[PDB]
C-alpha cells in the first residue's frame, strides 16, 4: 500500500458496471490502483522487466597491447623486407619505402623496403548482444489495498506467506496469468507489450560491468577492433589499426604505439543510451510500458456481512494530503468485538452523512480481535470543504478537509 501510496506515477481506474473487464497500462516505477463496485481495491505494480538468453554479436576491443615488436630493412635494389610473423594474423603490420644511403649502412641512394609488425593483444572488451521477442519475461505484483496490513508494507519482502498478494510472470508465448487472492479470490491477466519500444530492435551493450541498450547501426559503426561472434578461443580481431598507429618511420625500424583506453569515448558517445542491468544470466531492463486486461469476475470482498465497528476510533497520524490529492488517515481503535467493518466516508451535510467523494480502500476491515488496534485508509475527497468521518454514533470522530 504505502509503496503505490508514495510513487507520482500512480494511476487510479475505475471498473465498469459489468464488473469482469478493467483495462490498465503497467511501467516501471509506476503503480496503478484498480477499484470496482463491491470488489476490493488492487494495486499493480511492474517490478521487473526480463531478457533471457542474449546471443554474442560482437565485441570490441577498447584497451589494447603490443608485444614482439620487430622491423626489418632492405637496400635498394635488395628486393622486399620480410619478417616471420608479417603473416601472422595476431601480428599487425606496416610496410614502407625509407631513405637510405651511406649513413644508413646502404652503397646506394634511394628508396629501401622496411616492414614493422607487433603482436597486438586485447586487455579489455565490450560486448554486443542480441534480444530475441520470444525471451522477454515480465513480472507482475498484485496487492489487495487496504488489508489492515499493506498500511506497513513498503517492500517485496512480504508476499510468499501473504494471501493477499501474488506474483505473475508474463511472455509472449503466455501472455495470460493467474493471481490468486486467497479468500478474495483470484484475477485473470492477459499482458501484452505496449508498442513504441521494441527491444528486438536493439544490442545489449555491456562494458566494465556497466550495461546500456543501443540502437544497432551505431553498433555496427564503431571504430574500434573487433570479432564476431563468440567462437571463444583465438579470436581474430579486425581493424586493428584503430588501437595500433605507426609513427615516423626511420632507415632500419619503425616505432609502433598503442593509443589509450576508448573507455572515455565509449562512455561520452553512451551520453542518452538507455541504461541496463545484468542480474544472472538475465538483463534487467527499467524502460518499457505494458498493456494489460483484467478479469475480476473471480474477485470478491471479504467481510461485507461483518458488524460496524462499535467502540471509539481514534486519530493516530494527522491526515495527510498525496501527490494526487488523496488523503491517508490512520485510526486506533480499542474494541475487541472481533472482525468488524470500520465506517469511513467524506461527508458534506453532517446532519444526515451524505457520502461524497470516493473511498479507495474499499471495505475497510479490522481482523485484530485484540485492542488497540491501528489501521490505515485512503479517501478520494470532493474539491473543496468537506469532512473525515471515522466511526458511527456519538463517538464518531470528525476531521476537517479541503481539496484544491
Amino acid at each position: 500500500m504505502i509503496r503505490c501510496i508514495g510513487v507520482s506515477n500512480r494511476d487510479f481506474v475505475e471498473g465498469m458496471s459489468g464488473g469482469t473487464w478493467v483495462d490498465v497500462v503497467l511501467e516501471h516505477g509506476g503503480c496503478v490502483t484498480v477499484m470496482a463496485q463491491d470488489k476490493p481495491t488492487v494495486d499493480i505494480e511492474l517490478v521487473t522487466t526480463t531478457v533471457s538468453n542474449m546471443a554474442e554479436v560482437r565485441s570490441y576491443c577498447y584497451e589494447a597491447s603490443i608485444s614482439d615488436m620487430a622491423s626489418d630493412s632492405r637496400c635498394p635494389t635488395q628486393g622486399e623486407a620480410y619478417l616471420d610473423k608479417q603473416s601472422d594474423t595476431q601480428y599487425v603490420c606496416k610496410r614502407t619505402l625509407v631513405d637510405r644511403g651511406w649513413g644508413n649502412g646502404c652503397g646506394l641512394f634511394g628508396k629501401g623496403s622496411l616492414v614493422t609488425c607487433a603482436k597486438f593483444a586485447c586487455s579489455k572488451k565490450m560486448t554486443g548482444k542480441s534480444i530475441q521477442p520470444e525471451n522477454l519475461e515480465y513480472r507482475i505484483m498484485l496487492s489487495v489495498h487496504g488489508s489492515q496490513h499493506s498500511g506497513m508494507i513498503v517492500n517485496d519482502t512480504g508476499h510468499e506467506t501473504d494471501e493477499n498478494r501474488a506474483k505473475v510472470e508474463i511472455t509472449p508465448n503466455s501472455p495470460r496469468a493467474e493471481a490468486t487472492l486467497g479468500g478474495f479470490g483470484s484475477l485473470g491477466l492477459d499482458c501484452e507489450p505496449r508498442t513504441g519500444l521494441d527491444f528486438s530492435d536493439l544490442y545489449y551493450l555491456t562494458m566494465n560491468n556497466k550495461h546500456w541498450l543501443v540502437h544497432k547501426e551505431w553498433f555496427h559503426d564503431i571504430p574500434l577492433p573487433w570479432h564476431a561472434g563468440a567462437d571463444t578461443g583465438t579470436p581474430h580481431w579486425n581493424n586493428k589499426e584503430a588501437l595500433v598507429e605507426f609513427k615516423d618511420a626511420h632507415a632500419k625500424r619503425q616505432t609502433v604505439v598503442v593509443l589509450g583506453s576508448q573507455e572515455g569515448a565509449v562512455h561520452t558517445a553512451l551520453a542518452g543510451a538507455l541504461e541496463a542491468e545484468m542480474d544472472g544470466a538475465k538483463g534487467r531492463l527499467s524502460s518499457g510500458h505494458l498493456k494489460c486486461r483484467l478479469k475480476m469476475d473471480k474477485l470478491r470482498l471479504k467481510g461485507v456481512s461483518y458488524s460496524l465497528c462499535t467502540a471509539a476510533f481514534t486519530f493516530t497520524k494527522i491526515p495527510a494530503e498525496t501527490l494526487h490529492g488523496t488523503v491517508t488517515v490512520e485510526v486506533q481503535y480499542a474494541g475487541t468485538d472481533g472482525p468488524c467493518k470500520v465506517p469511513a466516508q467524506m461527508a458534506v451535510d453532517m446532519q444526515t452523512l451524505t457520502p461524497v467523494g470516493r473511498l479507495i480502500t474499499a471495505n475497510p476491515v479490522i481482523t485484530e480481535s485484540t485492542e488497540n488496534s491501528k489501521m490505515m485508509l485512503e479517501l478520494d475527497p470532493p474539491f473543496g470543504d468537506s469532512y473525515i468521518v471515522i466511526g458511527v454514533g456519538e463517538k464518531k470522530i470528525t476531521h476537517h478537509w479541503h481539496r484544491s
